[PDB]
C-alpha cells in the first residue's frame, strides 16, 4: 500500500488490475469457481500484454481472452475515450 506515488486514476489500460480485481473477489470468485478460471487465464494473457488497448479487437489476439471477459476488457477502457486538446 502506497509505494512512491501513483496516479490518481491510473494511466489508461489497467486491464490487468481490474482483471486480478474479480480474482481477489474471496467471495462471489474466489477459488474453485467456474467463471473464476475465465479471469485467470484472461489475465494472464492480459498482464504480460503491454495492456491498454482502444480498440476491443486488441483482446481477440489474445489467447484465452474473446467470448465474454473480452467485453470486460473495453470496459475499463470505455469511459476513457477523452480527447487530447487539438491545437
Amino acid at each position: 500500500m502506497s509505494k512512491r506515488k501513483a496516479p490518481q486514476e491510473t494511466l489508461n489500460g489497467g486491464i490487468t488490475d481490474m482483471l486480478v480485481e474479480l480474482a481477489n473477489f474471496e467471495k462471489n470468485v474466489s477459488q474453485a469457481i467456474h467463471k473464476y478460471n475465465a479471469y485467470r487465464k484472461a489475465a494472464s494473457v492480459i498482464a504480460k500484454y503491454p495492456h491498454k488497448i482502444k480498440s476491443g479487437a486488441e483482446a481477440k489476439k489474445l489467447p484465452g481472452v474473446g467470448t465474454k471477459i473480452a467485453e470486460k476488457i473495453d470496459e475499463f477502457l470505455a469511459t476513457g475515450k477523452l480527447r487530447k486538446l487539438e491545437k
